[PDB]
Parts: C-alpha cells; sequence; structure tokens
C-alpha cells in the first residue's frame, strides 16, 4: 500500500508491518528514507530536501499513526538527507547523527544534529531494534548506513545505487576509490541481507551493493 501528497511530491509506502519508505521528490529528483512506527511514536531514517518537504513529511506521518516523530537518523550531510533539520529541532525531534555528520553539516550551513552516533551504534525504539554503521568514506566522508537487525533490512542511502542507476551521482565530495572498499565491509558486516534501500530508485537485495561495486570498478 501506498500513501501520497495530492501534491504527488511526498509519498509513503509499506514495506512490512512496521515499516515504510517514504520518498521525497527535490525537474524534480527522488529521494528515499524510512519511517518505523513504533510503539512509542515515529522514527525516521533522514529527513527530505528541504523545511517544507520535511514539516509535510512529518505531518503526514504523524496524521496517519496518530503519534508524534520522536527521533530521526541523519545518513549524511546533503540536503536530501539534512535539509529539513530545522523544523526536526523546532519540534523536539531528535537529529542522530555522527561526529563527523554534526560538523559538516554546520560546514555546508545547516543547523547541526546531535553527534551522538558511534561507529556501530545500536537503539530501541519501543520493540523496533535499530543499528547504525559507519562503513568507512564513499558517496560523501561521513554517510552510514541503518540496519534493521529483525527484518535484515539494510537502508543503503546513497552509499548505494539503484538497479537501473547508471551515474553514481555527485562525486565532488565522494571518495571514489575508498567507496569499494567502505562497500566491502558493509557486506562483511551483514552476511544475510534481505531487502535494500538505495538513496534513490527502488528497494532491492544485496544485488544494488553488488551492482554499485561495479559501476565503482
Ligand atoms: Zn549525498
Amino acid at each position: 500500500t501506498v500513501i501520497k501528497n495530492e501534491t504527488g511530491t511526498i509519498s509513503i509506502s509499506q514495506l512490512n508491518k512496521n515499516v515504510w519508505v517514504h520518498t521525497e521528490l527535490g525537474e524534480a529528483v527522488p529521494s528515499n528514507g524510512l519511517v518505523l512506527n513504533t510503539s512509542k511514536g515515529l522514527v525516521l531514517v533522514d529527513s527530505s530536501w528541504d523545511d517544507k518537504l520535511t514539516k509535510e513529511l512529518i505531518e503526514m506521518v504523524e496524521k496517519k499513526f496518530q503519534k508524534r516523530v520522536t527521533d530521526v537518523i541523519i545518513t549524511h550531510a546533503h540536503a536530501d538527507c539534512i535539509g529539513g533539520i530545522k523544523t526536526l529541532k523546532e519540534r523536539g525531534i531528535k537529529a542522530h547523527s555522527t561526529a563527523l555528520t554534526a560538523e559538516l553539516a554546520k560546514k555546508n550551513g545547516y543547523e547541526e544534529p546531535l553527534g551522538d552516533l558511534q561507529t556501530v551504534t545500536n537503539l530501541k525504539f519501543g520493540n523496533m531494534k535499530v543499528e547504525t554503521f559507519y562503513p568507512g568514506k564513499g558517496h560523501t566522508e561521513d554517510n552510514i548506513v541503518v540496519w534493521l537487525p529483525q527484518y535484515n533490512i539494510l537502508v543503503g542511502g546513497c552509499l548505494v545505487k539503484s538497479t537501473s542507476a547508471k551515474d553514481l551521482g555527485n562525486v565532488a565530495d565522494a571518495y571514489v576509490n575508498e567507496w569499494s572498499t567502505s562497500i566491502e565491509n558493509v557486506l562483511k558486516r551483514y552476511r544475510n541481507i534481505n531487502a535494500v534501500v538505495p538513496g534513490h530508485g527502488e528497494v532491492g537485495d544485496k544485488g544494488l551493493l553488488l551492482h554499485t561495486l561495479d559501476l565503482l570498478k
């Protein structure tokens, strides 16, 4: 099932019982994130392009689940992920991030996140388990991946390209050479992966990681 906004710029698709994928368009470019419905509120993985879209996304999910968004995990310091940091902070939403992401955010003129995530961080919201992992430099110097151990679902972010993507994207701030090693670190860490969510594009499987390594070759 998929719910959208009149405009069409924002949609939320269900992956399973308490896991949904949110997608917003930034001529227009899509960006994926996750919406986690827990017994203690909603938790998002990444916000949106800007404050207008981010606020809209929040209003949408809060209305649907009749709960508040309590936390957001920021996977890197680019607009498509930290675009609405100001909205989150004025709503009492905790914006988790690594210390590195926090400093790059400041440096990119964005209000900065908590900078609390370590290389390996395990968070539990109600009964929903979430693990954050920094695999090394790649698409960006600070990119991290998110893992849901109860579903073996991996949020790759922009470290992972979708099946039909033939372009790596903006590599001005990327570490192309290191990117491959970082993806290998993810593969070595998570042996049995089911679904993989790309920065943008359709949800796939481990094949997406191999596809990205192929592009980097
Ligand atoms: Zn990016």
